[PDB]
Formats: C-alpha cells, structure tokens, sequence
C-alpha cells in the first residue's frame, strides 16, 4: 500500500522542521540516513525535468573553516553540523544547448518528439517566462528548481528525525570562487545556488511565527 | 511524539509524488485537506522569514476556461483537476522597505535588533546576493523561497494521498495581467510566480526518471 499520513501528522511535521542554528557536535547522521536525504533532492520534480542541480556534500573541516570567513548565516553551525549540502545550479540551461538534449533523452524523445519539445522550451524560455533577457534570469530559473530540491530535502531530513537550517546568508562570488578553486564543479557549467546544514539540534525546537492564513490566502471561487 | 517515518516510508513518498496531468473530475479535495496543504505552504521557510508569498485558488470555471488560452502547461488539467493555486511573489522586496519591516515585527525586534537586522540584509541583497543589480534580480530571490512554498505543498498533498502538478508553462505577462484585472492582487505590490494544480489522478503513477545519484552528487571529504 501506500505511505499516508493524516493532517495531524502532515501539520506536525512541518512545525518539527525548523531552521536549525545549533547542533550537537557529539551526534553524526548515518550514512544511511543522509543517502536519504540526497535521495529526496534527487527525486525532486523540476520543470521540463530539467534537473538542473549539483549536490555538494562539504565534510572536509579545513574546507568548512574556510568558508567561516565569508558565510555569516552558517558560522556556528559549520563546526556542529553533521553534513553541509551547497547546491549549484545549471549555468546557460538554453532549450538549444546539449545540456537540453540530455534532459530529452532522460524521457526517450525520438527526432520528431525533439522537434516538437524544442518549440514547447524555446516558447517556454523566449515567450511566455522572458528567460532569455541575460545570463541571469537564465540561471535564476534554474536555481528557483534547486529550491524545490532544497525544501524536499529539509523536509524529508525532519520526516526522519534529523534538523537542518537553509542557508543564504553567505558571499556568493566568494563562494563559488571557492568551491571552483577546490576542482569541485567546472565554473563554465554550474554555479552556487543555495545551502544547507543536516545534524541534531542541541536546543529545542523554536514555534512558528508566520502570517495568518487569511493573510496570505486568497479564495476566488 | 514526535511524526517520523523510516527511509524507505519517504522514499515512497517521494515516488508517489508524481506530476500529474490527467485527474478524475469526479473526485473533489476536501475542505480540509485542501487547508491542510495551504498550511504547508504557509509553514514553508524563506530566507530572513519572509514569506514572499500569496496563493492564489483559483476555483472559477469560467476564470480557469480564460486561461487556457495561454497556459499550455495546464491546458488538460484546468477542467479536470479539483483545485488550483497560482502562487505569487513579492516584488521590490528590499530591506529598507515597509515589507522588511513587517518581516522584523513577526520576529518582534527592537530599534537596536532591528538596527542590525537592517544591516545584515542590506549586505545580503546588495553585496552577498547581489540581488538590487535589478527589480527582476530581487523579484527572482522571492520567487526562489516560493519554490519552497511550492515543494511543500506537493509532498503535503502526496502526504494526504493528493496528487499535484507543478506548473510553469504559462505566459506571465498574460497570466499577471488576467489575474491583476480580476482585482486578485496589488500588482505593484505581487507578481506571478508559480502555480499548482492539485486532485485525483485518472492514469496510473508514471515511474521515476532520473539522473543516478553518482552524476548529482559530489563529495568532498
Ligand atoms: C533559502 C533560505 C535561506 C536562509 N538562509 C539562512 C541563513 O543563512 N542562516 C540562517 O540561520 N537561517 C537562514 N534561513 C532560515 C530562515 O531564517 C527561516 O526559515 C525563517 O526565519 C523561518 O524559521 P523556521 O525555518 O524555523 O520556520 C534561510 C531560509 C531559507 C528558506
Ligand atoms: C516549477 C515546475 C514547473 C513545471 N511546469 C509544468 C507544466 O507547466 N506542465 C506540466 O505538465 N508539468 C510541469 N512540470 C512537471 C515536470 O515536467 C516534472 O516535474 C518532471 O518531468 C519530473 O516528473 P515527476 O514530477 O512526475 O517526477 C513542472 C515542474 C516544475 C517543478
Ligand atoms: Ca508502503
Ligand atoms: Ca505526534
Ligand atoms: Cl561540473
Ligand atoms: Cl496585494
């Protein structure tokens, strides 16, 4: 049968995941667990099935420590965590690039599916989302689906008890530059997207503070 | 207690959460469950707490019908599928705007906190992110925490035994301004980001697709 949970469990769930400012330095996930974790980034939907992501899973210390100088969000949290994740995103995802041609194949498109699935991301792109505009809005397209990535991979870490933290607040140019310079990534093809830390609190959880429902909802029916 | 599940109770999760295109429109979502997957939106994370979001339902048949015009990647779902949300991002979203005050208040920051709260997302968005290069940079950034908004609500629905579709394969300038003449939103104050459709799917769950792990994954020990 199939996994279910009710609202209870759903609701529960999502106020256990919180972002997680302090780990137990004493308490490492199982390499098991953290598979996982990067299994829910990996089965992640994104449009066109693009998948336009690298996972980078950063254990090294002396990298960490590095990384202390410019990454003010993530600071106390780089010598505690159990695992950093930094996600990249595609650089330059044109409908017209091999990097296209790959995400077709993936679906087993013969020549005249291409054909027709070329017009649908050249649309796409060009028309009716402006991607085209820069360099940019071509890779912020791409970083937004690592973002879907990132939200499954936080959740699916606190379905299995584990406390995470998203992490933006660091120096981006820095950053990549960094991680380039360390062999981890050919800067011509992906850049960095966004962060996260994985480990086991060592205070408790903090209650949510969001706006109301009414706030952010509206009902046209 | 606390909601967990074991690895390989996510991992179907994960596999059951399917985009879904073809839905049986004699099954409707209930009022519930539909609130219950809102809630998982509302209780998503963004970055400095945010919560750049407004979702949208859109209920209306005869709204739906006007948008199949230009919404080529939801043209079979709008009349089949029980609900659908247009998620929406703020824009001109900097940190020395009425919206960033607000933001600090559901923190509940004094003049002093809210002194270096200021400081550290001006250095976020103007140097870190670089996010006020232009008003569509600093739009991208919101509509990225929207993805998590999004992510959360399609694993929530998967949760309940909801399918769901993520949606970008709509014209945005036409779908803002449809929405905007409906008197849905300020568009000086939201703009169009993502949307979701969400019901009971009428073909079976189509099978994963994806790079193996090995390509997405590196790690730095
Ligand atoms: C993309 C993103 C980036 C974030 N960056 C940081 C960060 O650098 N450091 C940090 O401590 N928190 C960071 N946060 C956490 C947010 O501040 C947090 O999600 C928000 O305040 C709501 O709290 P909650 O996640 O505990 O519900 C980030 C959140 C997101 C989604
Ligand atoms: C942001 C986003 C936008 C998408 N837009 C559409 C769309 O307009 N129409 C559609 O049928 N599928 C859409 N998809 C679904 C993707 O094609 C799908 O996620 C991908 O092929 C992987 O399949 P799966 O989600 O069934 O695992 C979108 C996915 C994402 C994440
Ligand atoms: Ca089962
Ligand atoms: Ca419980
Ligand atoms: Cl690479
Ligand atoms: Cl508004």
């Amino acid at each position: 049968a199939m996994t279910q949970l009710t609202r209870e469990q759903v609701l529960e769930l999502f106020h256990q995941r919180s972002s997680t400012r302090y780990y137990d330095p004493a308490k490492k996930i199982s390499d098991e667990d953290f598979e996982c974790i990067l299994e829910c980034g990996r089965l992640s939907p994104s449009s066109v099935g693009s998948e336009p992501w690298k996972f980078l899973v950063i254990q090294n210390k002396t990298l960490r420590e590095k990384m202390k100088s410019f990454s003010w969000g993530m600071m106390n949290q780089l010598d505690n965590c159990s695992h950093l994740v930094v996600i990249l995103a595609k650089k330059n995802a044109r409908y017209d690039s091999p990097f296209f041609e790959d995400v077709m194949v993936r679906k087993g498109l013969n020549a005249e599916q291409q054909q027709a699935a070329l017009a649908k991301y050249k649309a796409l792109q060009e028309e009716d989302m402006k991607l085209l505009e820069s360099d940019r809005t071509l890779f912020d397209w791409c970083s937004k689906q690592t973002y879907i990535a990132l939200a499954n991979m936080l959740t699916g870490a606190a379905a299995l008890g584990i406390d995470s933290c998203p992490i933006e607040g660091f120096h981006y140019d820095k950053m990549n530059e960094c991680l380039a310079e360390e062999g981890l990534f050919d800067p011509k093809e992906y850049a960095v997207s966004v962060a996260a830390t994985f480990g086991y609190r060592s205070r408790d959880i903090a209650k949510k503070s969001r706006k109301a429902l009414d706030e952010v909802v509206r009902w046209v029916e």
